[PDB]
């Protein structure tokens, strides 16, 4: 399982993210699992749902072995729930390895699995803070590293219902995945995937915020979300911004909800009105940042319609948060993407797989030199309930 092995080894749904084969138990249950940066867990379906045609059946696994812990996991949209244990785990287009690890079998769940999306389980990539139900159960990607010689890095390409393809790297970087620089942002803390933005534009033009607004609460780069997502006054200047850029056209406020389509004529969408988005990130060294450059066919989504095979049709795929800035699909579909946790850092190229306009291209561009930040990064107010906890580890 050299590189090559791994190339491509991803497909998904536009919208409902990018899975990769994983095997779970003796003798081997293949599934597909979604790749979650913005989660700690490995779960799998584990009864029937309407919305499966498999899922991890313990009882025919010999080496499955129960934890008897339950884990209950509430998303605002959604849950699953379920039960605790260990069995062997493979990537069969990953690296040639086996390993022992926690898995959740999913026993319940609400609006989480949808119809037709192709994944029976979820495989969260970040770290072990964040784990439910609480950080002593060791993530999938910790145990890997632990059990086997898997260098502790990985990347992503994700190329972006329409059928969508990319690659998980386990232990390396392909440089047949990317053109160019490779630039690399700091991991502010070991828990999501979290990164500090510096200083965004549109269209080249600041939007002169205080930088700590970037990251407020946090931003965090997670290929389980599809939007790119802004913290609220974040979202409201980006949106008069682009809504200021393509005032040729009056779409309604639904469009700008993500509400609603707005179409033009089949190969007449003027994509030169809406401008690119730079979000410049912190730079490995004191004062220096570089900027990842988002095009317009990033961010606004075709969605195919029924009364509409006349029109090309589009979602505003930018989406306020109340819960910090979300580099979702939308953002890492321009790029391959280097998660080098052994370098607590996050590496930025252009991806081969190119999302491409007439006359721009999505970019990495570096170094933008300061004075920083001067200090960008937002400090979460600390609870009495996190703040009593013992990690003794
Ligand atoms: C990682 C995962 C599966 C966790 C989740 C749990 C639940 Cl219960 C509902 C939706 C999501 C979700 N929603 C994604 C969309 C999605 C759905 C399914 C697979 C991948 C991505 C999302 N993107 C966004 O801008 O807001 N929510 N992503
Ligand atoms: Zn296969
Ligand atoms: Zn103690
Ligand atoms: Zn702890």
């Amino acid at each position: 399982g050299s590189f090559v092995e791994m190339v491509d080894n991803l497909r998904g749904k536009s919208g409902q993210g990018y899975y990769v084969e994983m095997t779970v138990g003796s003798p081997p249950q293949t599934l597909n699992i979604l790749v979650d940066t913005g989660s700690s867990n490995f779960a799998v379906g584990a009864a029937p749902h309407p919305f499966l045609h498999r899922y991890y059946q313990r009882q025919l696994s010999s080496t499955y072995r129960d934890l008897r812990k339950g884990v209950y996991v509430p998303y605002t949209q959604g849950k699953w729930e379920g039960e605790l244990g260990t069995d062997l785990v493979s990537i069969p287009h990953g690296p040639n390895v086996t390993v022992r690890a926690n898995i959740a079998a999913i026993t319940e769940s609400d609006k989480f699995f949808i119809n037709g999306s192709n994944w029976e389980g979820i495989l969260g990539l970040a770290y072990a803070e964040i784990a439910r139900p609480d950080d002593s159960l060791e993530p999938f990607f910790d145990s890997l590293v632990k059990q086997t010689h898997v260098p502790n890095l990985f990347s992503l390409q994700l190329c972006g219902l329409a059928s969508v393809g990319g690659s998980m790297i386990i232990g390396g970087i392909d440089h047949s995945l990317y053109t160019g620089s490779l630039w690399y942002t700091p991991i502010r803390r070991e828990w999501y995937y979290e990164v500090i933005i510096v200083r965004v534009e549109i269209n080249g033009q600041d939007l002169k915020m205080d930088c700590k607004e970037y990251n407020y609460d946090k931003s965090i780069v997670d290929s389980g979300t599809t939007n790119l997502r802004l913290p609220k006054k974040v979202f409201e200047a980006a949106v008069k911004s682009i809504k200021a850029a393509s005032s040729t056209e009056k779409f309604p406020d639904g469009f700008w909800l993500g509400e609603q389509l707005v179409c033009w004529q089949a190969g007449t969408t003027p994509w030169n009105i809406f401008p690119v988005i730079s979000l410049y990130l912190m730079g490995e060294v004191t004062n220096q940042s570089f900027r990842i450059t988002i095009l317009p066919q990033q961010y606004l989504r075709p969605v195919e319609d029924v009364a509409t095979s006349q029109d090309d049709c589009y979602k505003f795929a930018i989406s306020q948060s109340s819960t910090g800035t979300v580099m979702g699909a939308v953002i890492m579909e321009g790029f391959y993407v280097v998660f080098d946790r052994a370098r607590k850092r996050i590496g930025f190229a252009v991806s081969a797989c190119h999302v491409h306009d007439e006359f721009r291209t999505a970019a990495v561009e570096g170094p933008f030199v300061t004075l920083d930040m001067e200090d960008c990064g937002y400090n979460i107010p600390q609870t009495d309930e996190s703040r009593s906890h013992h990690h003794h580890h």
